[PDB]
This record gives structure tokens, sequence and C-alpha cells, in this order.
């Protein structure tokens, strides 16, 4: 079977729309997301034409090797969707309506810069080439455009899902492409983050500093090597769930940060420790006295810096 | 081969059962679990009835590909469903009973509130569109909907497998579906939690207040800063097996609380020594005398007011 | 193609055999097995029965679309196996002889209770639904169930495989099904477990024991925490390797009675250090010196009652 | 289509040979590998047989459908092979050559004793089953049998890749079956384990020993303590990447007996802290100089021992 | 279909393209990338000519089919290419212009020798086996190969997509082999492992090193001890991300000297130790003072000599 031949030079329109039925494994270090929706095409076929008094009925349903279906694919998927035809249905004038459910892996990037605090901006292209008799260019059809009420992504708000309803047509390997733009516009559920890893890494960093009033060496060592530990299994656990980007994240500056709080308690431990042992514990009061208020200070003033600079 | 022809201008009812045979991997994490059941398919096409006298045979036996089929898909599912079909069997009234065997992984959303003390319902959603000539509307057969005994989900105790008789019926894509909603009632089996997570996760923080009937600052602080690294490593454990959720769960709130108790204790453990080293152990006394009453007292009041809100 | 056609009102029966090939990936979590094994079929059909004389073949293949073959399924499988006909032979009588080469995923549960030293009843079911016109009656043919000498389940002794030769004929959706028991009997290889994670956490256990023969409680507190927490290293892996079970496993109880041999050498090095503050060590050397013989007592005997109700 | 008459009572020889494009996922763990292969079969089929005068060509080409093919399978293999044929081509006196592209995930035991300096015979298995007119036996053309320059196995030395050239002949259910074998001989690559875990494992053992350069008890615990909880982490590492065997292996066997060194280290630091408390420093400091010797030359000794009995 | 006829005794020549549309999950412990890409083919067929005036059309679609197609497979991937053909155009000349797109799993080497500074040369071996009436070369069409903009390896820098314009042509099992060398050159994104990996690793040394600044061997040995377990987990940690190689990695060569630098940190700690017990704390200060130049003076060298020899 060949494509539906012009009127005049025009191309041919396929109508489509996308309703997400399922939204699911938003895997962070894939950078992917599954997804189970309907695709819905429509075109018009003036082969297809047809009397309803003649044939009986007034809209004729095909089985898609019987007629003549574009070859619409999506670009950002791992491998091709895997798709079942719902319904094919031919009015009198030849306008096929298409509906397929699919389900597909989408592959799209993640930025991880205000991570746990990120939202995202999802996307399903779809994507005709076309034919050397006619060129096939891709329409939105807003009412087959979106998600149904239960659409739930663990640990993710969906806040919309729409279509950039002008494609982008570009060539190809000297054919014709017609790209559309589906959006799904999510914001991440930052709560968990703050009992689970936040508060804990605070915390440990807060138990370090009650070396300050300490003047046992022995006991100050202890203190912030354990809690600097602690501090490791953090960052290892925050590493293992986020992919390695090519900037610093807010988790990852935080984060960072933390250990040059530790590596100059170490500092301030061993300077305390040095002058007692001179004999100079006067000097070592001094900087342990103002390190009670510097250490909190710094980090706070740190912290606002940070937040500044990523949001 | 079209649906069957209307005597009025009734909607055709297709009945519904699903009849569980094997119950596997409930994925918390992912919120799934897999499914492998009997689904039971029954409606009149009058274009099929027959004489039993004249054909001589009782029921006539049908290949799917003879016979018109409802078009049935399950709503929450990843991928479409394995099915294989067992039996069609066709009554002299044109009365179809269609029977297939399939598996399939369903996605449907758990409430960690009361974990691991927490029950769920499963949702199995069963739906079919409507065609342009006839309405179909799904009804439930409740001799046809049940499950085996054998049945097992690991960790999980199966309460009931019930269907909500009454379908959703909506418009959709401006074509009517009908919605059927099974029901699998299970409640988590948290034995094993008690042993393996709570009862340890107790200890270790009871081995911390041992520090309240010590003077030694370094065995303090090794003390309550060992057990909160063993707390540490029980709160990864338990984030690694459970989802990320926009709430506090039950065992999520008594971990989280647990770290305070720790903080505290390293308060009270730095407050004492630096009395003892101030010349002051009276007061030091007093305070360690104090907490020892307090930490147990203040632990049991805050888990009942946390019982008490979550149960 | 319709079922053979009885004689009297005597059910069709299918002789069933099952030879394993091969025997792997036994997951001790999903309590699943995966098996690839040869299915034989046999049954008379009259409508296949020739004369050896006037056709001159003494028997016929077939190929199976071409004849009416039962729907063999199996109760117990993730999917439905993946099956190759191998051959399909029928003798002058009508008795054709069916064999295909299968491999599935088996889901059967598994008792942990005297893990590592545990023994399991691992179970193939195999399953007909009687027809409409015939009711299938399974049947084991004891020739034709067997296994290969090089069937190896890593870290498990297969010790049987053999059939429950009366099946259990039951009513599923108004119909007869026929089931047969294939049970291959294993016991596990806890080899491994005495020099992996026996000896190791008995090592640690005996470790925190050496500070009843010292007076400093600094020391004593190091001893006692750092082997506690060695001990919740082993914990943590034996449970990542095992289901959650709602009863107590051997390997489990053992693991959770330590703790409490932790918890009490933490009291002891407590008191013993209040006594010695308190000028009393004459008081504290009688409990350390009784501690000495108390705990491998105590840890020898709890040890015997436990190996006693668990063996 | 029915297989070649005999010219006698002579079985039918199909020639083969597996020539391995790809050698990959190696899983010590699930004792499997996956090969990406040819295969070769080569047959006569006297009524394929042609004139090349007459016909005009010199060989003709058929499709898998045309003509009778061998069911030719792989004893231990997961799942059927993923086949796809390149070619089938029949020369004037009727000798068929097959040739197929395969890909397949191969179940081959691996022996672990002496890991990880340890090498295996990894085995594909080819089988051919008799069908009732004939009785077919395999053979090994040594022209079709080889493997490509680049095939690499990640940490894995391939030494050759040849074939046991006569048959197991065997009966299998009252028929013949025709086994090859096919063994790929490959040395694991050792170099890795010596910085990765090897040394590691003898530094944190060498710095427990600097206890016996040492009075300080506390420090010395912390010593001993310290480093066996590193030395259990090596042995988790290890015993995460290996299956559970029924015998001991090399570096289990290593790895148990410095568990050992720890337990006595641990003793000797308690006898020499007693016998100072004791006020008999001159006994501990004769034990503590012993086991500065003692303790090396024994490990050396039992090292020596070991490696011996495993090499 | 038979392949095309010669003119002469030249052989048939496949032009040949990739476009790279998607390209994911490279892999590193697998040594494997995922690609999504076009193959575009195209061949003389002068059977399938036509003249554009007679036939009216100037040029003719056909279906796979209809036409002979040569069969053009991957070397190097796990499984055959899960391919779907978009188009096939013939032009009057007999000039046939396939195109398909794929996706498969590539099995291409990695050095590991400058982790995580390396760049790789991923390649797609292209091949097509000759048949007996014809050879079969493959050739490079330049304008048929590219990269999409998009195209995104999450943690790589996608240099160039070229292809190796003179294919190596050999003899495999006598018969003519054409192969195609497509290389993707990546460089690593080495930005996170500075904050997550080396900064972390370099702190907790430099920690240890502040026991040159105290003569209390007890708080010495927990420095030295505590961040010798930190550098451990580092070391786990890297090696779970990197597969075993038979070579010394960059990473690899610091994480294994670091272990040195703590052996001998201990060593010096003990000296000390021994010294000052020994009433020697003149000599034990002169070691002191000298290691506090020494260790960061040879780390620093020790450095420069190997980033010397790696790059
Ligand atoms: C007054 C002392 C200040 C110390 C500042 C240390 C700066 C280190 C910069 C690291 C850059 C990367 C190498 C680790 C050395 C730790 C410092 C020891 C301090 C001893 C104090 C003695 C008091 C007289
Ligand atoms: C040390 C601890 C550092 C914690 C940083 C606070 C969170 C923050 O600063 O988060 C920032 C997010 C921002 O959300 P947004 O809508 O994307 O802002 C976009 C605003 N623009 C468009 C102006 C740039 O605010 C929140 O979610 C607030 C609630 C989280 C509080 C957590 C407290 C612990
Ligand atoms: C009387 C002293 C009370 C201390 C209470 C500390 C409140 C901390 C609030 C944290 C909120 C998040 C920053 C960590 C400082 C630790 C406190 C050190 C206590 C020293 C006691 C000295 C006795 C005279
Ligand atoms: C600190 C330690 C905290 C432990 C909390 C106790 C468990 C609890 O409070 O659990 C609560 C569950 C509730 O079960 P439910 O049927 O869902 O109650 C629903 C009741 N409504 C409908 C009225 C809300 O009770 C149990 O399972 C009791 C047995 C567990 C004892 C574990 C002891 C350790
Ligand atoms: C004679 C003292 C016996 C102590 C027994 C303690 C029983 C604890 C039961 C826990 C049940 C769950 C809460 C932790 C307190 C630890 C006990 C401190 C002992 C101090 C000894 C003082 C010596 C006079
Ligand atoms: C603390 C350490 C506790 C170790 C417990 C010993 C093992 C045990 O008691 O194991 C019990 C198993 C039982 O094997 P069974 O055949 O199933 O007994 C069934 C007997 N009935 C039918 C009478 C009930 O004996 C063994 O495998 C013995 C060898 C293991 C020795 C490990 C030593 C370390
Ligand atoms: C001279 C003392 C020798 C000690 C030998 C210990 C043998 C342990 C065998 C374990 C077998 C399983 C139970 C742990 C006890 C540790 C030993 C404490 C030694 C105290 C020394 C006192 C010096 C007078
Ligand atoms: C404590 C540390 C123990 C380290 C044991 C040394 C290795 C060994 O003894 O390894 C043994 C392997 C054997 O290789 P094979 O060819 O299989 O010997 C087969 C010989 N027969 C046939 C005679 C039995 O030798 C090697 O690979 C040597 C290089 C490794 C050196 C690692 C040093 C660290
Ligand atoms: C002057 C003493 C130098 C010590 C050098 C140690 C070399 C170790 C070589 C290991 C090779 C693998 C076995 C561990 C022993 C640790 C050394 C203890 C040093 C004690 C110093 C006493 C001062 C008089
Ligand atoms: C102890 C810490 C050791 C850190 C080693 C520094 C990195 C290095 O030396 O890295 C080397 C890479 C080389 O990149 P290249 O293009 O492949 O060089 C090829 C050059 N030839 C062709 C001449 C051989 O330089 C970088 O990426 C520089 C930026 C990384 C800085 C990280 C600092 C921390
Ligand atoms: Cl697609
Ligand atoms: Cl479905
Ligand atoms: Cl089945
Ligand atoms: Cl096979
Ligand atoms: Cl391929
Ligand atoms: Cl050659
Ligand atoms: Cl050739
Ligand atoms: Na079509
Ligand atoms: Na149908
Ligand atoms: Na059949
Ligand atoms: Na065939
Ligand atoms: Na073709
Ligand atoms: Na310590």
């Amino acid at each position: 079977v060949s494509p539906p031949p012009p009127i005049a030079d025009e191309p041919l329109t396929v109508n489509t729309g996308i309703y997400l039925i399922e939204c699911y494994s938003l895997d962070d270090k894939a950078e992917t997301f599954k997804v189970n929706a309907f695709l819905s095409l429509s075109w018009k076929d003036r082969r297809l034409a047809f009397d309803p008094v003649r044939s009986g009925v007034r809209v004729k349903t095909y089985e898609p090797e019987a007629i003549w279906i574009p070859e619409i694919r999506f670009v950002n998927v791992e491998n091709a969707r895997d798709a079942d035809v719902v319904d094919i249905s031919v009015s009198p004038d030849g306008t096929v309506q298409y509906l397929e459910r699919f389900s597909a892996r989408v592959l799209s990037p993640l930025d991880f810069r205000r991570f746990p605090f990120d939202s995202q901006t999802l996307h399903i292209y779809l994507i005709v080439r076309s034919v050397d008799t006619r060129n096939i260019v891709l329409a939105v059809d807003l009412e087959k455009v979106g998600k149904n009420d239960d659409v739930f992504l663990t640990g993710w708000d969906i806040e919309s899902f729409t279509a950039v309803v002008k494609p982008a047509n570009f060539a190809l390997e000297d054919r014709l492409e017609s790209k559309l733009d589906y959006q799904l516009r999510i914001s991440r559920q930052y709560f968990s983050y703050i009992p689970n890893i936040i508060l804990p890494m605070l915390f440990i960093l807060f138990i370090s500093w009650t070396a300050f009033w300490s003047t046992s060496y022995e006991a100050n060592v202890t203190l912030v090597v354990s809690t600097l530990i602690a501090h490791i299994a953090f960052n290892i656990l925050v590493e293992t769930n986020l992919p390695k980007t090519p900037y610093m994240t807010y988790t990852g500056a935080i984060i960072f940060m933390i250990y040059l709080f530790y590596f100059v308690a170490v500092i301030e431990v061993t300077v305390q420790h040095y002058l007692k042992v001179e004999s100079q514990p006067a000097r070592a009061a001094s900087i342990t006295r103002a390190s009670r208020i510097a250490f909190p200070v710094v980090f706070l003033l740190a912290n606002i810096i940070l937040a500044f600079l990523f949001f």
C-alpha cells in the first residue's frame, strides 16, 4: 500500500495525540522513565471513501494490514515501543482514526543542579519520515492530548502534560522529518530527603562541634573522626542514588563543603592539643572559644551563599 | 468480524471474572506486584445461536479468530498482559464463555504510613472501550472471581480478593470506557522486623544510655558515637528497602526521633565533662542522675505519642 | 481439531513425564528456581489409527497443527513455559507420543526454619483442563520421569525427582482440572556458612569476652561496642540473603540471641566500672570472675536449647 | 519433510562446527557465560542431488522451510539459542552446508578451589535426537571449529577452543542421542586481586602486629579490633563476588586463617595487660617479645602449608 | 530471490551508513553501550531497473520480501539488533536505497589505564558474508554517516563518529567477509570524581598526618586507623564501579600507593611511642619532626612520578 495522493502540492497532515495512562520507573541514574499511553493518529485517505447506503455501515473498521498507516516513531526511546492497535475507524470521506496503546522506556535528560529541590521537563518526541511520493507533516490534536488523574510517578509531582503544537520540520538523509515535542513537567518530592539525609547529616556535624567544649584530645579525635566517617557514609549513599554530573549539584556542594568543616575541626583539635602540651593553654582556650562561634556562623553564612548561588 | 448487534438501544454486557492462580514479587520500592490468573469473559452473540436438535451438539467450541471477542485491557499494567486462550464455548442462545490464562506486572500504589504494620488494597482495573456500532459495558460474575488456596505472597497475608460490581463508566477521547475494580486486600507480616531491625535498634540505643552510669568522658564519647553509627547503618538499611514517600512513615518517625536522643545524649555527656573540668562535679552528678530517668521516660512517652498519631 | 471421542463414558488419560536436563538459579529471596527439561505426553487418538500393512509405515510423524494435542500447563510458573516440540509419533493403534523441550521459572515456597541446614521439596505442578466434549485426566509414566546426572543446583544437593502418581482432580470454574505433583527434593550445602558467617561471628563474640580479663573501662567499651558493630554487619549480611519470614529461622535465632549477650556484657562492663569508681573493686572483681564462667556456660546451654528446639 | 533415507542400515552423520565470534558476561556467581557464534551443520541428502551439467548451477541455495534440517540443540543452555540462518548450500551429490549465527547463555560449572589463580574448562554440549525412521550421529569438522582473534572475556585469558571429536552416543527415553563436547579453556587474570584485596588485607594484618611494640592496652585493643573490622569488610566483599562452594577456596582459606591470627593477637594483648596489672611485666615482656617473631613466622609457614595444599 | 548477477567478475558493493539517533547506557564494568540509529544500505540491482517514461514513476517502492536484500550483521553485538525497515526505494538504473532503524547493545572494550581522565574509541563493526553466486564487499557513503546533535552519553563527551572507509576483507569458513569499522570517539567527564572521590580521599589522608603534631599514641592510633578504614571504603567504592583489569589504572595506583603511606604512618606512630616509653623522647621528636616534611614531600613527588608514567 502506497500513501494517499495529494489534491495539490500539499503535504499529508497526521494529527497526533498522546493520553498518558501510566507513568512509572523514573530512574535518576539512567535518566529514563517508563510510560504506558494511548497514541492517536488521524489523516485523510480519499481512496478509503465510501457510501454508507451501499456499505450499510456509517464507519468502517479496518485491520492495520488492510490500509496505509504512517510510520510514526518515537525519537528518544531505548527500543521500539511495544504497541497494540485498539481501533482503526474510517468515516465516509476517508478520514482515518487510528488508536493504539503503547508502552515505552523514554530517555530524557535531567538537570540535577537543584537536587533534591529540582523540577524537570520530560520529553516524548514523535517523528514521521516523508516518503518519495508525498511529504508527511505531524500536527497536534489538543482534544486527544492528556493524562489519567491516577497517573502517579513515585517521588515526583506531575505538573502538566502538553505538546508544542508547531512541529520541528527538518531534512535528515535527503528526506523531510516532522518532529513533535510532548512535554511532561514534573517536580521532585523533596520531603523524604529532610529526615533521611539532610537532618542526619547536620546532627552528626553538630556532634563534631561538641569537641569545642572539650580539652580531651583523645575524646575530640574520636568525636571528629567518627562523625567524619558517618558523613562519608551519607556521601557514598547520595552518590550511589545520583548519576555522575559534569556540574555541581546543590546536595553535592553542601556534602563537599561539610568535608572542609571536618578538616578545619581536626586542625582546631590538633592546634588546641599542641598548645596544651607546649604549656600555652591560655592561647588554646582563645582558639577553642572562637571556634565555638566561628564554626556555626561560617556554616550558616556559607549555606546562605550556596542557596543563593543555586536558587 | 463486527460486534453483536443490539435488540434495542441497549449496551453489550461483558461479564468478567479474575481467578488468581499465582501472586508473587510485591516490590515495595517499585509499588508493583506480579499476578498469574484466569480471565473469564462472557457475552451474548445472537449471530452464534443454534438449535441443539438440528446441530446435534449442546455447545460449539470456536477459535479466537473465528468469532468476535471484546478488546479487554488492564489499566494499571506495565506492559500488555501475556495471555493464552484456554477455551471459547458457545451455548445454543449464543452465550459465549471465553477463558484465558494471563500473567501481568500490576502497578498499584502502596501506603507506607503504618510500616511495617501496614495493610494495602492492591487494584487490578479491567477496561473495555466502546466501538462505533455498539457501547460495551463490563459486569462482574462473582462465581468466576476468586483465588487459589496456595496463593502466597512472601511477607504478606492475603486477606480477600473481591470486585467492585458497579463499573466506572466514563468518556475518554469521545468514546465510552467501562472500568472494573478488582481489589486484593493484603496485610504485611511484621514479625521479622522485630528481631531484625526494631530490637537491634533499641539495644544499641539502650547501650548508649549506660554513659549515664559513667564519669569517663572518653568512654562515654565512644559509647554514644559508636551506637549512633550502628543506628545510621539501620537507618540506611531501612531506607534502601523503602521508596521515598512525601509523608512520614511509622518506622521513619521512630528512626528519626532516635537521632534526637543520640544528639541530646552527646550534649549530656559534654555538659557532664565540662562541669567536672570546671570543678563542679556536684552539678554534673545532678544532671547525670536526672538523665538516667529522663531519657527512658521521654523515650517511652514520645513512642506512646507516635503510636497514637500513627494508629 | 476436536479431542478424541470416547468408546464409553471414560475420560481421556494423558500419560506424562518430566526429565530434567538443567536445574539452575534457585533464588532464596524470590523462592523461585529455573528448570530446563523434557515434557513427554502420550494419549490414544483412535482417529489417527492406521494399518501398518496398508500404509507401509510402522509409525507416522505429525506436525503439532495437524493433530489434536492436549493443552497441558504448569500451575506454579511465573510466565508460560518457553517450549519447542521435539517429536510427535503415532503408532498404528493411534497412540500419540509427544515430546517437547521446555524452560520455565518455577515458583515453589521454601521453609527457612532450619537454615542453613534446611532441606526443601520443590514442586512442579502439571495441569489439564477438561473440555465440554470430554474429561481429561493426567497420569504419570514413571519410565519417562527422571533427571540428567550432570544436573547441579549451585549450593544445593539434589536428592530425588519423583512424581505423585495419583492426580488431584477438582473443579475450577465449572470444569474438571487434573493436577500432577512432580517433587524435586534438595538439601542445602551448609559447608560455606561455617567459615563465612558462623565461625567469624563466634570469634568476634569471644573477643568481646576478653573484657572479663580487663579492668580498663575505656578498653572494655571499645572491645564490646566494636565486636557488636561487626555482629550487626553479619546480621545485615544474613538478612540481605534471606526473605522476610513470619517465623524465626535457626540462624536468625542465634544472631538475635547473640545481641542479648552483647547487651549483658555492656551491663557487666558498666557495673564493674561503677563499683571501681565507688571504691568497691572487691565486689566488681566477684562479678567479673563469675562472668568469665557464666557467659560461655549460658552461651553453650542456650545454643543446646536452640538446636534442640530447631532439630 | 522426512529425514534422508539410508543406503544400508548406517546412521546419518551431521558434521558440526562452532566458530566463536563474541564471548562475554562470565558470571562467577551464576556459573554462566554468554556466547555469540557461528553454528555450521553438514549432511548428505541424496534426494537433493543434481547433475551440474543439466541444472547449469554448481550449487543450489535453499530456504530452511524447503528442505529437511536436523533438530540440533544445546544441552547446557538456559533457554533455546536465538538463531538466524546465514546460508544453506547444496552441492551436486546432495551435500548440504548449513550455517547459522546464534547467541546463547551457557551454564557451565566453575571450580573455585584455586581462586583467584584458577583456570576453567567451559563446555558447550551439542546434541541431536534420533528419529523413528533414522538414527542421527554428530561429528566434528575441525575446519569449522575456531574463534575470532578479538574474542575477549573481561578478566579472563582465553587459552583454547577445541571439540572432543568422538560424540557421547546414549539412549534417552528409548531414542538415541548424539552429544558433542566443545571445550573453551580459560584462565583468570589474577593481577587485580593483588592490589585490590591481597595486599590491603596483608597491610591491615601487619598494622595489627604493631601492638607487639606497645604496652598501651587501650591503643592495642584499638589496633587489633579496628584492623579485624577492615578484614571483615574484605571477607564480605570477597564472599559477595563468589558463589557458596561446598569446599574451601584458596582465598577463603587465607581469609579464614587470618581470623585466627586476630583472635590470638587479642589473647596476647589481653594476657600482656593482665600480667602488667598483676605486677608481672617481666613475664608479659617475654610473651610480647616472642609474639614479635612467632606471629610473622607462623603466618609465613601456614601460608606455605596452604599454597602447598592448594597448588 | 538470488543476489544481483555481475557484469564481469566484479564483487557487489553495498554502500553503508550509520546515523546515531540515541546513545546510552555505557556500562564500564560490562564494557558495553546501547545505540539507537539509522542503518542505510545501497546497491545496484540491474534486474530492478526500469524506464521512467514507460512506467511513469521516477522511483519504485518495494517491501523487503519482494526484492533481494544483503544479509548485513553487526559483529560486536550481544544479540541480533532489533530492526524496523523505514524505506526501500529503487531508482530507474536499479539503484536500491534501503533504510532501517535499529537498536543494539554493542560490546566494545575500554582502556581504563588513565581513569577517570580516559578517552575511548567505541567500535561498531558492520559485516557481510559473500554468497556462492557473488562476492559482497562493503563501502562507506560518508553523506550517510553522522549523529544527532542531542546525542548525549551520561558522563561522557562525544568527540566524533567516523567510519574507516576501507573494509577489512578476509576469509572466514572458505567465504569472503567484508567488515567495516565505525568509530565513536568519546572522553570521560572527570569533573564529579574530584569532589566525590579524589578530594575526600586526600582530606582523610591529610587528617592522618595530624598525628605528626601529637605525642598521644592512643589518639594517633585512632587518627591513622580510622582514616585508613575510610580509605578502604573509597577503595571498595572505586573497585565496585570498575572492571577487574590485568593492568594498573591511574586511580588504582594512587589508591594503592596511599595504603603504603598509612602503613608507614602506623610505623612512625609506633616508633615514636616505643622511644617515649624507652625514655628516648629526643630521638622520637627528631623522627616526628622529619615525618611532618617527609610525608607530604614524598606524597607530592610520588604523585608527580605516577602522573608522569600514566600521562
Ligand atoms: Cl517507537
Ligand atoms: Cl492488558
Ligand atoms: Cl505453562
Ligand atoms: Cl539450543
Ligand atoms: Cl546484527
Ligand atoms: Cl584471508
Ligand atoms: Cl568467496
Ligand atoms: Na499499513
Ligand atoms: Na476476534
Ligand atoms: Na493441536
Ligand atoms: Na526444515
Ligand atoms: Na530479501
Ligand atoms: Na577509641
